[PDB]
């Protein structure tokens, strides 16, 4: 199938290899029978372009699950929204960790990892669009969550610096993702350096808000749901794999050497689904 016209640019640039940008994004799964974990803000689920497919799972704060910030509704369309979404089938399951304005801590982190870990079903991806200062505690956690077969996506980070300074991103077993720009730029907020396995469209992206609409925000991410999202595709296009085999896949199938002001000792990869 072939949405043409996507109202945000990422799923247009990131099932081509070269700009321009063709107005269209095509896909072959929807990622039907795939559970996409949020851990973030929560999930508004009301909101129509998850159709029926949205409900909320675990709640660490103590409240109901349920979206109060956007940024986790955001996340959950680039992931999975009919319109917004790379999966556009998946289920989006809502892991709410960070509060009404958009912060938790490492703890609670930790808390809503550790459901997923326990609980997912599989097929499972799960993203992270979070982070903060360097962590044992939460790079084993993500360790340990890639490795109970969730495919574990997360933000690089918004403080152009450097990814292995901060957590989750400098994990081990996370895919953690830069965000590029419609004119395949790396963003000027973008965290970089080796920890970093691919770019992905994070700048003015487009994608579902609490109000019921739409908000078009910038960041690391939404970088991120890009890939949990292709993941979701991968997994249901070739069955479930581990974490290290669908890693791989992406980095090696991903566009070479087409980001501008990339930061040297940054891999020079744009996330590239056309081959699914
Ligand atoms: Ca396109």
């Amino acid at each position: 199938a072939t949405q043409n016209n996507p109202p945000s640019w990422g799923l247009d640039r990131i099932d081509q290899t070269n700009l321009p940008l063709s107005r269209s994004y095509t896909y072959n799964s929807t990622g039907a029978g795939v559970n996409a974990y949020i851990i973030d803000t929560g999930i508004y689920t009301a909101h129509s372009d998850f159709g029926g497919r949205a409900t909320n799972v675990y709640d660490a704060l103590g409240g109901n699950g349920q979206d109060c910030n956007g940024h986790g509704t955001h996340v959950a369309g680039t992931v999975g929204g009919a319109a917004y979404g790379v999966a556009k089938a998946v289920n989006l399951r809502g892991v709410r960790v960070l509060n009404c304005s958009g912060s938790g801590t490492t703890s609670g982190v930790i808390a809503g990892m550790n459901w997923v870990a326990s609980n997912h079903v599989k097929p499972a991806v799960a993203n992270m669009s979070l982070g903060g200062g360097y962590s044992s505690s939460l790079n084993t956690a993500a360790n340990n969550l890639a490795s109970s077969g969730v495919f574990l996506a997360v933000a690089a980070g918004n403080e152009t610096t450097n990814a292995c300074n901060r957590s989750p991103a400098s994990a081990a077993n996370a895919t953690t993702v830069a965000a590029s720009t419609s004119t395949d730029a790396r963003a000027s907020y973008s965290n970089y350096g080796s920890c970093v396995h691919l770019y992905a469209p994070g700048s003015s992206i487009t994608s579902a808000w609490l109000n019921g609409g739409t908000n078009t925000i910038s960041g690391t991410s939404m970088a991120t749901p890009h890939v949990a999202g292709t993941a979701a595709l991968y997994k249901a296009t070739y069955g479930d794999a581990s974490f290290s085999t669908i890693r791989s896949w992406l980095v090696s199938n991903a566009t070479s050497g087409v980001i501008t002001g990339n930061v040297s000792g940054t891999p020079n990869l744009l996330l590239n689904k056309r081959s699914l």
